[PDB]
């Protein structure tokens, strides 16, 4: 019952975009980017995390990337399922992701679970260690749904980054573009 109300719950989004995100326009397209960044700015009001990377990958995918604790990897009650699957498969970013990754650094572990439209194509694993916690999110808008566009504007991206660094003192919050791996640029905001 807990996956078939996930599935159900794709299946939404996915039928009135619009509803969930304001557009599926360039605006909604942006909008995915900022329902990620905000979730690792919660963790960073919370006390636990100072740093918030976002870059603009080739092709358009975008990695978010935070030190904070990590999304949990402990199985549920309710689901039978790890914390980060069930909190992925309810993300409206995912369900209107062609593909979307994850990778958790917790309990000393690299935990990664990949995912096409909110579905995810194998259970979650362990892939390596670490030293460090934090999250790290990738994922490529889906063009089935952004059929205006799925290119990124920079400079859009680059002002709302600012204006959450102002807003948020203490966060570092790093902009970079790497689509055009000739010309790779930065913008690094650490405000007081």
């Amino acid at each position: 019952a807990g996956q078939i109300q996930v599935l159900e719950g794709l299946e939404a989004v996915r039928k009135r975009p619009g509803m969930y995100i304001g557009s599926t326009s360039e605006r909604g397209l942006h909008h995915l980017v900022w329902e990620i960044v905000d979730n690792s700015i919660d963790e960073a009001l919370a006390g636990y995390a100072n740093q918030i990377e976002v870059v603009i990958e080739k092709d358009n995918w975008i990695k978010v990337t935070d030190n904070g604790r990590g999304i949990p990897v402990d199985i549920q009650e309710k689901m039978g399922r790890p914390a980060v699957e069930v909190i992925l498969t309810s993300s409206v970013v995912n369900a209107l992701s062609q593909d979307l990754e994850v990778y958790v650094h917790r309990n000393e572990t690299i935990y990664h679970q990949a995912y096409k439209k909110g579905v995810p194509q194998f259970d979650l694993k362990e892939v390596g260690t670490t030293d460090k916690t934090g999250t790290v999110i990738r994922f490529k808008a889906d063009g089935e749904i952004f059929t205006e566009t799925t290119v990124y504007n920079y400079e859009t991206l680059q002002q709302r980054i600012r204006e959450l660094a102002f807003l948020n003192k203490g966060i570092q919050i790093t902009l970079r573009d790497e689509r055009d791996e000739e010309n790779v640029r930065e913008d690094s905001y650490h405000y007081e």
